[PDB]
C-alpha cells in the first residue's frame, strides 16, 4: 500500500513491571529518564529518529538498515557497561507516515521480532538480513522459522552476533 | 506523583485486522477510531495523554468519568458493528503517577487490566469498584480474583454491566 521504505527499530525492556516494583516508582522514574537520555543519544549518531516513546521502549526509524543495526549493537553494549535488559528488533518495508508516526503492519512486525528476543539481544528480519548480507562487520546467526501473531505462516529471524 | 484515573483501550487482533484489510484501510479505521474515542473523552472532560498503536492511555480527574466513558464507547463500537468490526479491551485504574513530559506501577497496573479484559468488556481495578459501588448507572459483577504479570500476588478485577 502506500508509504516509503523505512527501517523500523523497537526496544522494549524485558520485565519493566517487575522491576518497577521492586525499586519503586522514585527509583523506576529515575532510571528510565536515565535510559531515554541514552537510547536519544545513540539514536542520533546513527541518524535515526526517535518515532515514539511507549512506557517500555522506543519505536525508532532509520534510512538504511546498517545505521538501525549499528544502533542496537552500541546501545546493548552500553546498557551491559552500566551493570536492565533490552530486546531489540528491526524489521524494513513499507510503512504508511501519519503525522509524525508511523501506521501499518510492517510497523506491528517490527514490534513482534522486537518481542521474540531475548533480553540483551537483536534480531532481525529476513529483509533486513538479505539487505546486510556482505556488510563488514555486522554477522547473524543461521536464524528460526517463528510463528507470529497476527501473521500466517512462518518467518526467519535472525540474531546480531557479537 | 498525583493521583489520577487512568483510562487503556486494547483493541482484539489488531494485527491480524490490519492483514485482512490493508494498511490503506487500516489506516482510515484507526483514525476513524481515534477520532470516536477522543470525542467521547473530551465529553467526559478527560485527556488523551496517548496513542501506543492499537490503543490509547487517557487520564480522568474522576473515577466516574472514566467509567462512563467506557460504556458511552463500547456501546458507540457495537452501534458500528452492527452497521469493519473492531472489538475493544478497556482497562480503568486510578492511583499516583509522577507526569513527565505518565508513568508508574499505576500504568501500568492499568494496562495490565485492560489486558485482562474481554473484548467489548470494560474492566475496573477494586479502588474504581469501591468509588463507584452507588454510582448511577454504574453496576458492577462479584470481580474475580487474577494473577498479574509483573505483579506479586492477585488482583481482583470487576467487570462493568
Ligand atoms: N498490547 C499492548 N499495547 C500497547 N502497549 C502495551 C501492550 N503491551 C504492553 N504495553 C506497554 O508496555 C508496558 C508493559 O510491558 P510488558 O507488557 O512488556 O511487560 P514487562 O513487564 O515489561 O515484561 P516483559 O516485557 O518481559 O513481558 C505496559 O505498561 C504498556 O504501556
Ligand atoms: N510490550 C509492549 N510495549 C509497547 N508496545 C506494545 C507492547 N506490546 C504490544 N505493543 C503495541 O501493540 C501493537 C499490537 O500489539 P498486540 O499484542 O495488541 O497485537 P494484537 O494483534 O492486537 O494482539 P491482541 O489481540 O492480543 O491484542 C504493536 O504494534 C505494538 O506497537
Ligand atoms: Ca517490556
Ligand atoms: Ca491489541
Amino acid at each position: 500500500a502506500m508509504g516509503s521504505r523505512v527501517v523500523i527499530l523497537f526496544t522494549d525492556i524485558e520485565e519493566s513491571t517487575a522491576l518497577n516494583e521492586r525499586i519503586g516508582d522514585r527509583a523506576w522514574v529515575k532510571l528510565i529518564s536515565s535510559h531515554d537520555k541514552l537510547v536519544s543519544d545513540l539514536v542520533r549518531r546513527q541518524s535515526g529518529h526517535v518515532v515514539e516513546s511507549q512506557g517500555d521502549g522506543f519505536m525508532v526509524a532509520f534510512a538504511r538498515p546498517e545505521q538501525a543495526v549499528r544502533c542496537g549493537i552500541e546501545l546493548q553494549r552500553a546498557l551491559r557497561r552500566n551493570a536492565i535488559r533490552v530486546r531489540i528488533g528491526i524489521h524494513m518495508g513499507r510503512s504508511v507516515r501519519r503525522g509524525d508516526g508511523l501506521f501499518g503492519r510492517n510497523v506491528a512486525m517490527a514490534y513482534r521480532v522486537a518481542a521474540q528476543a531475548a533480553g540483551g539481544e537483536i534480531l532481525v528480519s529476513q529483509p533486513v538480513r538479505d539487505a546486510l548480507s556482505r556488510s563488514d562487520g555486522i554477522r547473524f546467526d543461521d536464524g528460526r522459522e517463528v510463528e507470529l501473531k497476527g501473521f500466517s505462516g512462518t518467518y526467519r529471524l535472525f540474531a546480531v552476533l557479537a
